[PDB]
């Protein structure tokens, strides 16, 4: 919904996200999946430089992604690491929603 929330929801300072901890908090409330981007914030913010009206943008470069995928046990996850482009909703020069991996 805004850049601060996007950072909290989708940017990780570690590749090896502790999914069973973080996904259990209110922000994620044991949902089935969440994609995290392993980067400091500025190169992620830069994806949306110049984009004012809300628009979905596919990254030009690939990034390190860490995905928390639920297992057969509720709120327990398998972490999957991959390198891919991703699509975000850019608004007023910052990411404000994560859309998907690989494609808009």
């Amino acid at each position: 919904q805004d850049w601060l929330t996007f950072q909290k929801k989708h940017i990780t300072n570690t590749r090896d996200v502790d999914c069973d901890n973080i996904m259990s908090t209110n922000l994620f409330h044991c949902k089935d999946k969440n994609t995290f981007i392993y980067s400091r914030p500025e190169p992620v913010k830069a994806i949306c430089k110049g984009i004012i009206a809300s628009k979905n943008v596919l990254t030009t470069s690939e990034f390190y992604l860490s995905d928390c995928n639920v297992t057969s046990r509720p709120c327990k996850y398998k972490l999957k690491k991959s390198t891919n482009k991703f699509c975000v909703t850019c608004e007023n020069q910052a990411p404000v929603h994560f859309v998907g991996v690989g494609s808009c």
